[PDB]
């Protein structure tokens, strides 16, 4: 089953596994997404070192973007599926506050967050470019935790092992 996908940025490149099983309509928004060419070339707005790295909008401004299905749609969240590692792959939303309001913006977790439990949709992990995480949250952001320069997502494609 669980596909990989791999996000191409201009500091590197980050392999994530989705968990097609669980979060289907969260995965297939975000494939379909990724193939259509909405995130290239598309910026990480928001990095706050050890907390969240978020992205997907193509706006790139933290207001925009939407999902194949319409402006939201539904949580895929559950007790199995948790903030308990480095490198977790989540939809962007007003937190589980305003239920079902997924769209097309994504984060990328730092650390453990037990606060984020139930909160967003967890819909993936990292399983390579630990590196290029590093890098990421390591590169400065002005006080509205925007990159002083920018981090872009070039492409997400989705991996094939040779």
């Amino acid at each position: 089953y669980f596909q990989g996908v791999r996000i191409i940025t201009n500091y590197g490149d980050l392999k994530f596994e989705l968990f097609c099983s669980q979060c289907p309509k969260a995965c297939k928004n975000f494939l379909a997404l990724s193939a259509s060419g909405y995130y290239k070339n598309t910026i990480f707005h928001k990095n706050i070192k050890g907390f969240i790295i978020q992205g997907g909008d193509p706006t790139g401004t933290g207001k925009g973007g939407e999902s194949i299905y319409g402006r939201y749609f539904d949580d895929e969240i559950y007790p199995e599926l948790k903030y308990d590692r480095r490198g977790i792959l989540s939809m962007a939303s007003k937190g589980a506050k305003k239920p079902n309001t997924n769209g097309s913006q994504f984060f990328i977790t730092y650390s453990s967050l037990p606060q984020l439990n139930g909160e967003y949709v967890i819909f993936g992990k990292l399983i390579d470019g630990f590196e290029t995480l590093n890098t990421l949250e390591n590169c400065p952001s002005d006080k509205s935790h925007k990159p002083i320069d920018e981090i872009i997502i070039k492409d997400i494609v989705i991996h094939s092992n040779p």
